[PDB]
């Protein structure tokens, strides 16, 4: 099926998922210099304090720790949000080397790695219904870059070895996704699609400014998963960003400067 190499990588994906080619595809770089100020944008209300995480499981493309959204627990609203979104789950996007492996990029700059954490319109009831509406979904997106530790990566670092392969999946409970923000919540934000198939059109894109700091050995880590299920030829689970996609007649709004 689609995944990230030579013969169903990103560039393949429109034959099975045509909206690849819409008007609205993420990610998308971000022109620091053309992205328009808005005075009129709220701050981001992030509201985790009550998070309640699952289970971490790779399903062959990232791993993604799931969080219980059937109650307000762990929401996000303000910015740019018109009513509230629930954290559904996180995941990242990597490379292969330190110099790439996110998705965004800042002026052209890809930074080693892109958190996502994926949140539901709560008007729409589930993640599935939402992912069918234009407002669906909001997705928080922090740039890793390689140097000191992030210490509330660990958790999730540590338990990597138990879900090395697709569909393999562990209990995680407990993870405060709090320990992942950067100081700063200024934020672009633009209208925008999953990243991945099936690439539908539903996302507000809230990308911080501010990328967190993660060290070598956290990233390496990442690097030992594998895109293959257990006993399928080994496929280290790298480079399993998408490129930057056309702008096409949208705009980026800043929160700041
Ligand atoms: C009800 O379960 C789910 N059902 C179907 N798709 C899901 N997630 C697809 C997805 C793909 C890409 C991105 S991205 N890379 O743009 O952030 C975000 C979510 C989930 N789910 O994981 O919540
Ligand atoms: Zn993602």
């Amino acid at each position: 099926h689609w995944g990230y190499g030579k013969h169903n990588g990103p560039e393949h994906w429109h034959k099975d998922f045509p909206i690849a080619k819409g008007e609205r595809q993420s990610p998308v770089d971000i022109d620091t210099h053309t992205a328009k100020y808005d005075p009129s944008l709220k701050p981001l209300s992030v509201s985790y304090d009550q998070a309640t995480s699952l289970r971490i499981l790779n399903n062959g493309h990232a791993f993604n720790v799931e969080f219980d959204d059937s109650q307000d627990k762990a929401v996000l609203k303000g910015g740019p949000l018109d009513g509230t979104y629930r954290l559904i789950q996180f995941h990242f996007h990597w490379g292969s080397l330190d110099g790439q492996g996110s998705e965004h990029t800042v002026d052209k700059k890809k930074y080693a790695a892109e958190l996502h954490l994926v949140h539901w319109n709560t008007k729409y009831g589930d993640f599935g219904k939402a992912v069918q509406q234009p407002d669906g979904l909001a997705v928080l997106g922090i740039f890793l870059k390689v140097g000191s530790a992030k210490p509330g990566l660990q958790k999730v670092v540590d338990v990597l070895d138990s879900i090395k392969t697709k569909g393999k999946s562990a209990d995680f409970t407990n993870f405060d996704p709090r320990g992942l923000l950067p100081e700063s919540l200024d934020y672009w934000t633009y209208p925008g699609s999953l990243t991945t198939p099936p690439l539908l059109e539903c996302v507000t894109w809230i990308v911080l400014k501010e990328p967190i700091s993660v060290s070598s050995e956290q990233v390496l880590k990442f690097r030992k998963l594998n895109f293959n299920g257990e006993g399928e030829p080994e496929e280290l689970m790298v480079d399993n960003w998408r490129p930057a996609q056309p702008l096409k007649n949208r705009q980026i709004k800043a929160s700041f400067k």
